């Protein structure tokens, strides 16, 4: 009788236990203490209750789903995926997750402690899939929420190396769904061709979702893969920290981004990226504005390390028929970024910041402002013509650069005869240090190439830290660019031998509220009078100049040109020098030309 | 016989076990392996040893205390609070913690792994309480220490929604006490009206205490609550990182602060705050100086995201009869902060930095210096008159601003006819970017309103980035403010149409070691002489000016005014221009006035 | 029969269990569920299988090694070191780790969850040791890898207080070896005299190794200890975050460093250091370049708090017969550092950044560039003569300072008649704020002491924020230092009473591509002519000056000196002033001297 009970599945419920033989402890049964934990092994059995060993020819999916469903029924808990085993998944899930090509359905309060390895079987080759899905409905708009679901451990999700079957397919590791207080910590995602590794939230619905101390390795492998973003953050008060992202595929240099920050109060910090095209998008899509409003604000990209091939941070916002997206209150700081070794134009245009047109190419829908870029480093190798501190390709309502170090081909750039952005409140502080890696490479090129429709309320304070006489100019405005209510200065250091410093092809520096200064060489002639004597410019190009001063020594004994000049209505400069002995003087002098500064 | 033993509480101590049938493993009994872990279930029993189910009508407090006391007796360990259950607490603790309105007494080396939910029963409604207390005595001065106590897990402490009964009451979640190597990680504290969620240390006694990845949600709910600070850090080598703080109550906008950093080598990093009045205090209270000395130094507030209604960082120090507190070596960097949408003056004055008078209102007791504020963003909506980069309300011995972006009503402010602080070593670097949100709102107002007793060894380098002709002046010193050994500059950009740029109501810019420059409009008249000819100012207000130069074009052909001016003893400016044709000239010119720069 | 089986070591394999009595769960045996975890207790037994109690007189080493070896055999897992016990280690390991004075050999996929205490027995007194070793061979070049090995928990590794027996000995806590995806989290290392606490990687071989939330306390205690670096990072894509490091020994002030970052893509963040000589080395040793190439790049030191006695960050690179090491793409940001209270010259020279010669003292082997130092604070007490923002002691190919706050004796320093470094691309932006703690201490001293062989492509923009008339000069170049293609400026603020501002002992400011400006006092005499009249310098020292302007008021009525000057071939300055009444004038005026700026 008793032997039978003991050898039965209830035997453990008949063996008494009391913790450490403490007389004041609960008199329990072994089964009670065992019931305090739960593993996959508890559900990984055949219809007769016999345990089944996982392996390449066993599909563990129904067993893991049964575990999650059961623990869900009790109010939650943590299911362990045991170490020292690989658990293969080999069929699709059913019900609500079928619309998402779901394998496993996550449930609220049911955490997974993944210590072993989860692998995809070749059933998934050339097919879409999303491994873990928190939606409970095919239609995300009619889905319930996922709350308090955490995935963590020292384990591994391995996507089996399979290529995409078709570019239109989607593949994901974890889709938390309409996700509140959910996280992934510690896990290695590897060996795939996927669209995302993790997505958080759904069109603004969700909160407090995080990815921390995870690794993402080799998650693009084919030319079929349309696009890849390793973590898409689509709910507020969420972010990514202390993660490692690496790709080795060539295709990843053209298509892969590490992070999308698409809702307010989101962050990307303390991570290391290598082998990717892009670092992060910081974006408000109107099409995603349902759950948390139409503004992306409080967006933070900080203290990351990257080697990328395209753009580090891309800013944007866009509209739909009924919603307009807005982006503001952004900080990009402390990141050290480089474009990896590559040929010029062999990948998307290299940039630290990109102001990106929308997915249909429009550049007149964006509302981006109050962005602070500060205390970052950027480097691109000397050969990479297509490298810029900022590629400013769509309308910009403000962006502030302070105390960065940029060492690349262009500081500000936009391609001519593409978009003509409207620019407001572009602020480039004199504390931005311009590196010299690209010195001597800039023939035909303008360091600050202002290829815009208009610039207003902007500040460009150019300071070189070494010579580059190859460059056509430090800063150039084409005649088509309006310029008003702006400050544009070129410091003289390392400019003495430059023919052109600042160029205003439409003579826009004449505007009533344009404040500029830059070096120029000017020819002057004096009157013949002995004593105090006026010197006048030969050219009549200076009706806009409020004052000028000498940047050249005077090699003469018998006279000196004026130290300082003002102008005359006919556009000459004029100053008062000194003839110790009389005679008409003729000199060529390097001047600092100033207007309202 | 054997059946009896097996069904007894010692039955598990009679069932042999050897790990994985390994012949070299220990021959143990099931009870030994079970004894490797411990849960609340092991103590949650009646006097007969029968397990009791937790619930709203069961008080789990004595059972949890018995578990902690027992594990403490064995040298420590980790007690799990099981998932899928809510454990209610419904009575006060006894002994040493009674003086602290304690519920549970923490003990050294006994960690709590909280995976379920701990809730307060309505016994606590309208009463004080501190849920977990690490002091062992009613009098903190006679308390022993708490060491090596960690609280962690995916669980929840829920304060039951109860309001305070009286403003003088105190309520806390975790009071570690005189706490060494203690931490809270992962836990959600929610649904209360409390004074603090967590306190670390006691008046400088403690070390290596941290709060990490915790959430604090809705912990103020009534007008009775006197004050709320979510984490009070009162021991050195301690801090808060990667936490989330949110309030929805109106009252929280007026009374709630996220963090107090009150001892040296403490930090607040990588967190997100919404709905609070204040971000952090960085303070040395003399009354708290017993355990770690009288200096708060090495204080770090970094990489946080906040939407607040009052002040982001408040600095201070104060004194007692016998102790003087000092604050120095502070860094505030990388934070992106905004004042949330509100009416002007509807909450405490909005500020990025506040120099706060002591709790009795004194402004002449503080010793604050060597503070660095760098690479932060601040924004306040255009309507919020009461918004400042720094509200400088008490004596300041130094604070350095570099490469911040401030977009609010005032840069520097103090209210006139309140405190008259004594200011030393206020440094505002030209790399601080002043935003334009408040342009056109500043009628009657000074952007830098220097409402102080005295300013010395200070630097204010004003740089606008857009026009605001509504403002009375960029910077103004009342006659009551002494000014010496200081540098005060206003860059000309966007100032051409300003009637007043810098204003010294006591003509303080004349001081021997004052170094200033700013734009002014000046009327000048020349002598009638043809040729080189002097121009003189009509007004005699310029005896302090060392040089001036033209910021205006010359619309004339027949003459030019001087490019550069110096002065004369009677206070006129004078320069040498050029009359091509003779005649008395009269012109109004915008000049850069300079003094010793 | 059945009684015998049940009391046997297989008894638990005969007691059936099914999780929570769920009919769809696996019918298992108690032994199966127990086998899901493993502890030291499972191996801590005598030859008869009887458990042995750990203690000061028991050597736990063979038992722990047996556990690791066994778990390794099953594909890995996590062995717990139980809480509430101290486990002593009292003999050396055997085999592959014997060459490393190894105690325990780590194995791939076998994690240690250390919750108790591991202590060293006095067998190790005066001997070398490395507690945990991941190499499997005496010769690291012939060692296999360690992968997926994590050490974590709330436990403690205690080195027993024993002193080193001889300086040439080595002692370590954890040597992961050729280590891929390995980490230490949560652990306290204490009470030793050791060389390192943790090393990661081996000469570039390894990846994704981290130390997080660990504490290192009192790990130097004797004068025998040659050198100490708490964490040596010798593999890429690895780092240290949120750690606490403290020393109390005097010897630690002279010999101890917290971190070595010696391979690319490595970081040191969010940590607190006290009592150490140095913060971090960022170094490419040619001798260590085998596994990850010859370049250290993407090196990040950020958001740390330190009180040190020598240098905070030391940069270097060096060569071997066949390999040349290079260092580039470094960021040092957000750190708040101070030199602790000490006598001048009582420890290694105090510095925020050191450019360190190699271990044989060579200063002409280094290739260091593209370094960004930004948004840091540094303080040293007024008495510490040996304190510098940068001690630039070996060849430097570039380093950029922006928006730091440095408050110490020197800004730039190198000792004369030591090394004569070759300097390129030293950039000190005007946004670096120079503190006043050392005002009045600088007799005989130059704030920027340019004791170099040559300086090129460099920028020094000096800005004072208070007076220090004790200093000999703001910046001084000895005649032996060449200077070309550089910008050197001293802002006038707080300089009016300085006899020397910038000093060029070799008249190097005359160079064709040197761009300089600084204040000087000049004596001038005019001609006697009434009206517009020239003033000329008495001295002929100004042939290099392109323009000068007045920094002094004019106390005269009857005349004014020129506002602005240029020069003449004989080296005089000349300008045009105004005599209202005739007469030879003689004045002494403070001028801003400018050259090509
Ligand atoms: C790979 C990636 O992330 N790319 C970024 C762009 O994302 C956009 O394209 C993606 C391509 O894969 C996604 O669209 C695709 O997936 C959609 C969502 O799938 C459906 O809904 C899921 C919830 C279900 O599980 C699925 O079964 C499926 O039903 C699908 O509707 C599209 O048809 C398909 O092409 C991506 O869509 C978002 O995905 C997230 C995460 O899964 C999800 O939370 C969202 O709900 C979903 N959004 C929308 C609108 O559906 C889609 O956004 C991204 O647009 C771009 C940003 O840069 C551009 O835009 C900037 C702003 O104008 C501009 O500054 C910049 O210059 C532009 O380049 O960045 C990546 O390219
Ligand atoms: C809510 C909050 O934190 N407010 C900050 C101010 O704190 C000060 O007021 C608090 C109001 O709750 C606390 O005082 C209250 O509690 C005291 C401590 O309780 C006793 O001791 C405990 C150890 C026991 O468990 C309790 O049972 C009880 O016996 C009590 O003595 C007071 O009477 C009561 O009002 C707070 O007190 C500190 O609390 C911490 C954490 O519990 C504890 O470690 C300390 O020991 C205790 N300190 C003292 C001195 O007792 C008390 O400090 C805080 O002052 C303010 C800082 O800003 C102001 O001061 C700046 C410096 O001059 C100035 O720059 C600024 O402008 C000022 O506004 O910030 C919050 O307001
Ligand atoms: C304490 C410390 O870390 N000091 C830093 C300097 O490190 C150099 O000296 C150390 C002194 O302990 C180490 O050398 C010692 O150990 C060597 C390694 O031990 C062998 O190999 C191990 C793998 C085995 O387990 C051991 O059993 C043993 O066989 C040994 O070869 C030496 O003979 C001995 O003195 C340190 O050596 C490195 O150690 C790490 C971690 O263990 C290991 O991964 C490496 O493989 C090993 N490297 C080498 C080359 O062997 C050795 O590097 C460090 O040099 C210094 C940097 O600053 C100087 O150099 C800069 C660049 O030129 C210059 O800018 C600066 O001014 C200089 O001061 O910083 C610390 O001093
Ligand atoms: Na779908
Ligand atoms: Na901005
Ligand atoms: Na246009
Ligand atoms: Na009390
Ligand atoms: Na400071
Ligand atoms: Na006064
Ligand atoms: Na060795
Ligand atoms: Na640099
Ligand atoms: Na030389």
């Amino acid at each position: 009788q008793f032997r039978a009970i003991i050898e039965s599945p209830e035997g453990a419920g008949h063996v008494g236990y009391q913790y450490r033989r403490n007389t004041g402890s609960t008199m329990r049964m072994v089964s009670d203490v065992l019931d305090e934990r739960v593993s996959l092994w508890d559900f990984h059995c055949d219809p007769s209750g016999n345990v089944i060993q996982p392996g390449p020819n066993v599909d563990s999916r129904q067993y893991l789903q049964a575990a999650i469903d059961y623990v869900s029924s009790n109010g939650g808990g943590t299911i362990t995926i045991p170490a020292g085993y690989t658990w293969y998944l080999g069929s699709y899930g059913v019900g609500g997750i079928a619309g998402h090509s779901g394998i496993i359905q996550l449930r609220s309060n049911v955490n997974l402690n993944i210590e072993g390895r989860i692998h995809l079987s070749p059933f998934f080759d050339l097919k879409p899939f999303q491994v873990f899905v928190g939606f409970d409905n095919g239609d995300p708009a009619s889905s319930g929420n996922l709350e308090n679901c955490h995935i963590y451990g020292h384990g591994v999700v391995d996507f089996g190396g399979y290529e995409f079957g078709a570019s239109s397919q989607l593949r994901n590791g974890v889709a938390f769904g309409r996700s509140y207080n959910c996280s992934v910590t510690g896990i290695t995602f590897q060996n795939g061709d996927v669209t995302w590794a993790i997505t958080l939230g759904w069109n603004g619905y969700g909160s407090n979702c995080y990815v921390r101390k995870c690794r993402f390795i080799n998650l693009v492998n084919s030319s079929v893969n349309a696009a890849h973003s390793t973590v898409y953050v689509n709910c507020p008060y969420s972010g990514v920290e202390s993660c490692y992202f690496s790709m080795s595929s060539s295709f990843a240099r053209n298509i892969a981004c590490s992070v999308q920050l698409h809702q307010h109060d989101t962050f990307y910090r303390g991570s290391t990226v290598n082998g990717y095209c892009r670092g992060a998008y910081v974006v408000m899509h109107a099409a995603e504005a349902a759950g948390a409003g139409s503004y992306a604000y409080n967006m933070q990209v900080e203290n990351n390390i990257a080697v990328i091939y395209g753009q580090f941070v891309i800013l944007g916002s866009d509209v739909t028929a009924t919603v307009s997206g807005h982006l503001n209150d952004v900080i990009v700081s402390g990141n050290i970024v480089s474009i990896g070794e590559r040929a010029a134009f062999s990948a998307p245009f290299g940039a630290f910041i990109d102001i990106g047109p929308d997915n249909s190419g429009a550049s007149n829908v964006q509302d981006i402002q109050r962005v602070l870029v500060t205390g970052n480093s950027f480097y691109a190798p000397a050969n990479i013509t297509d490298s810029a501190a900022i590629t400013l390709r769509a309308n910009l309502n403000g962006c502030t650069f302070i105390a960065n170090n940029f060492d690349c081909r262009y500081m500000v750039y936009n391609a001519p005869g593409t978009t003509s952005p409207v620019v407001q409140n572009l602020v480039w502080d004199k504390s931005n240090v311009i590196g010299g890696t690209h010195a001597n490479q800039r023939a035909g090129q303008n360091l600050f190439d202002m290829q815009f429709a208009s610039v207003v309320n902007s500040t460009i304070e150019v300071q070189l830290s070494c010579e580059d006489l190859s460059m056509f100019s430090c800063i150039l405005f084409p005649a088509s660019c309006q310029l008003s209510y702006s400050k544009i200065t070129v410091d003289s250091a390392w400019t003495k031998s430059m023919s052109n410093t600042a160029v205003f092809e439409g003579n826009q520096q004449a505007g009533a509220n344009v404040y500029v200064s830059y070096p120029a060489t000017v020819n002057l002639t004096s009157y013949n009078t002995q004593g105090a004597v006026p010197f006048f410019s030969t050219d009549t190009n200076y009706a806009w100049v409020t004052s000028a001063y000498s940047l050249s020594i005077n090699e003469n004994l018998d006279f000196s040109p004026p130290a300082t000049y003002t102008n005359k209505a006919n556009g000459q400069l004029v100053g008062v020098g000194y003839n110790e002995i009389g005679g008409v003087r003729s000199v060529s002098v390097r001047l600092m030309l100033q207007r309202q500064v």
